[PDB]
């Protein structure tokens, strides 16, 4: 009795499956419900939301009422389209909102989607009532998102942000865009219920962004998810910053191709730091916080900007198990194998008593709801730490993930901009092995 | 330049000090204020926050005002004490709270406290202007925990549960001390001023905990620690359960006296988990669930009870890098220098390429926050994993925790009660090695 197999990609002990003559094959998704007037973040928490739990491995996906209306109706004229004595584009408006529900169900009940955030207005009680049948008959979980914004420079900005440059607004200049955005929002004012968990909505599961993340409303977190998209919501900020993200300079290790180990900065490695402190000097942020990784070579590059640096056990390395200090030749003639399960499955594959790039990303978790939190950082770090964090910042699957081109001596150099980062590199011209392999 | 070398107990780099001649020596502490009437588990969320607080390592400890008071004035009589009118003994508490404030002072200027919990009522706007005045006055951080309650029930299983055991009511019958301590609260009724997030209170860092933690209003959540409270605020519950924890039955390394390694159960090992299978059996619990580590020992071990479970990485034993699979006697002869440093500094000694107990912390905390959340669980564990944890829920300090006993084939039955955990031990008489060392 309990014989157990190791499965080969993931190193995981399993019982031995003696299938018998016939081999026979044999928890709740969420409905995440935005509510809101229009210009009130709820396609900006969306969006950063689902990449952040598909980054974490809980496939999450956004459907967006506006882009069905516009699979629908061809062109976009004017904020008469949304009035409410609009019977006609009432009638589109409905049908675009149930064809996404539609495709709700078919994600979480068809295709193991976990999460589906339904990104719309959802301002009626009518309409989230709606909803709530839905999920209660789909036997789906609903949690309900509302941003509650009365700031006008706020609503300004988003519009000028990300609004007047919809598809919706192609043909417009940026003052008829703006004007129009300000009547399409008056259409939804007449009609708006807010949530009400004192009394009417009191046994809804629900968050109140209040003034841009000044305050919050937490009502019946029921499980996990829910808690982490409240602690997410409550780290995340938009103030204006930058985040720099590079590697460790050149490592003696690097120079003789081997993996892992904590070797320190070769000749060239040096040249790099010293490079990244001019670098760093020349882009004049007030404040800037460093943060490294355990590991000697990383310290070492922080230890040329003569800058206070944190150094963090979570941003070391993969661990390489029983192929650590080895060259890839020698793990190919060695373990063979194993060579190629990883070349075949690089983001599950876990080296013998080491890690996977799924691994990884839980031990990178903290850093990244504390990069959250921060403002300009710099994260002197190594190649598949780096490709896990970029693989965040830009939205990369699990399967693209292993892959990302991440040089050494090359900072990148991350800008929030509307929905998503804007990617500069900045190649700090010291010459360098490459470390890079494609598939 | 850049010469760093490695720490001999924490493995961490750091620059070469070279002191010269005459060698020279060379972020803000929080107030955590609590609010509320009494009987609304004010006491209970100090002293569970900053159990949570010390074990991830912030230095943290209450100042409970009714301590002071119970200090100076010998024997408690009654509610009288209490009464708005009661000039004298208005004195007295004014002087307790400020005898505590002094003794707040002295923690986090003086003595490396990080967090000073101010547990009293709290209740007017007076007392808590104070308070930041205070703050403001020495640039301590202020933070507020309101707790409100309107439920009656509530209220009396609190009286009932811990105030009329206090040392106040020693010489009453439980009858006396419920309707005293409802007198007691009805003294504060006429003053309370909740915390107003909407008007008065717009400016301060706050949660309010509303209906035992059924909602949340959290207002200007400023840094890490604050939204790490409010993290743990909703994920704790006061709903009733029980925590087994218990390592894997015996092991093959076990026997050679090894640590480390991925070995399967010994034949004693797999008696146990047949013992521990029958135990759970006999507990009689509705729903239960099961996690183990990834390592063998502990999945056969769960295996043998026909129960789901969930494999964590977070919960594999200590990593001991180059020391893996040796015996003690091996490390000794091997790495003598290792052994002496490690015995010296059990909890901060990082083993070379591995992991010291302070490392165990911070990747068990989200354990911990799991396990917080679920009713019903059942771990299945390694020595130091089991002693870390164990450390948690009996408060037990850094400098204890390598030294906590954690037998083989022993399940430690924890029942949450009160302001902590009753510690029940069963052990499930299957013979089996000892692997316990003493200072
Ligand atoms: C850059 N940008 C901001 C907006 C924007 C306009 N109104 C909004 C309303 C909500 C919103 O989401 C959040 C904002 C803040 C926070 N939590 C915090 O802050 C807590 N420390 C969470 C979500 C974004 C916007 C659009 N573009
Ligand atoms: C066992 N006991 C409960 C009380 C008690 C009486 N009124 C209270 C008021 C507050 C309180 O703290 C919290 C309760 C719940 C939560 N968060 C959740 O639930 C969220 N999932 C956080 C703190 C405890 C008590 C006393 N003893
Ligand atoms: O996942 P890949 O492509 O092997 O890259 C990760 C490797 O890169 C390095 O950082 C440098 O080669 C190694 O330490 C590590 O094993
Ligand atoms: O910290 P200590 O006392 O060495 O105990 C931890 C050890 O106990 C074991 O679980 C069993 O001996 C080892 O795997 C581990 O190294």
């Amino acid at each position: 009795p309990l014989e157990l197999t190791q499965s080969r990609v993931q190193k995981i002990w399993v019982p031995v499956d003696h299938r018998p003559s016939l081999p026979r094959s044999c928890n709740s998704p969420t409905v995440i419900v935005m509510v809101g007037l229009p210009a009130r973040g709820k396609t900006y928490i969306s969006k950063k939301l689902t990449r952040y739990l598909n980054w974490i491995g809980v496939p999450t996906k956004v459907f967006n009422v506006g882009e069905y209306r516009r699979e629908a109706v061809k062109q976009y004229s004017s904020y008469n389209f949304f009035r409410p004595d609009n019977e006609e584009a009432m009638k589109v408006r409905k049908q675009c909102a149930l064809a996404a529900l539609r495709d709700v169900k078919s994600y979480l009940a068809k295709e193991g989607g976990q999460i589906a955030v339904f990104d719309a207005t959802n301002t009626t009680r009518e309409r989230r009532h709606m909803i709530l049948h839905f999920a209660k008959e789909n036997d789906f979980k609903a949690f309900f998102i509302e941003s509650v914004c009365d700031d006008p420079t706020v609503v300004a900005s988003n519009i000028m942000e990300v609004k007047i440059s919809s598809p919706d607004y192609k043909d417009c200049n940026s003052a008829e865009a703006m004007d129009d955005f300000m009547k399409r929002i008056s259409c939804y004012e007449a009609s708006y219920q807010p949530l009400d968990p004192d009394k009417c909505d009191r046994d809804l599961s629900l968050i109140k962004v209040i003034d841009v993340g000044r305050r919050f409303l937490v009502n019946r977190v029921q499980d996990h998810i829910q808690s982490r998209i409240v602690y997410y919501l409550m780290n995340i900020h938009v103030q204006p910053r930058t985040i720099y993200l590079c590697r460790h300079g050149e490592n003696e290790h690097n120079l003789q191709g081997r993996i892992g180990g904590d070797s320190g900065l070769s000749s060239r490695g040096k040249k790099f730091a010293s490079a990244l402190s001019k670098f760093v000097e020349e882009q004049n942020l007030k404040d800037l916080r460093v943060w490294t990784s355990q590991l000697k070579s990383t310290i070492q590059t922080a230890e040329a900007l003569r800058l206070p640096y944190e150094q963090w056990k979570a941003l070391n390395e993969i661990d390489a198990g029983v192929c650590e200090e080895l060259t890839y030749e020698e793990i190919r003639d060695t373990y063979p194998e194993e060579y190629a399960l990883r070349e075949q499955d690089k983001y599950y594959y876990r080296y013998p008593t080491g890690e996977s790039y799924q691994d990884l990303v839980q031990r990178l978790e903290p850093v990244i709801m504390e990069l959250e939190r921060q403002e300009n950082v710099l994260v002197i770090c190594h190649q598949a730490v780096l490709r896990c964090l970029l693989a965040y910042f830009l939205d990369k699957s699990a399967e693209e993930m292993p892959y990302l081109k991440c040089p050494l001596h090359t900072v990148l150099k991350l800008t929030p901009v509307a929905y998503g980062c804007r990617v500069e590199s900045i190649y700090l011209n010291v010459e360098s092995v490459c470390t890079h392999r494609e598939r």
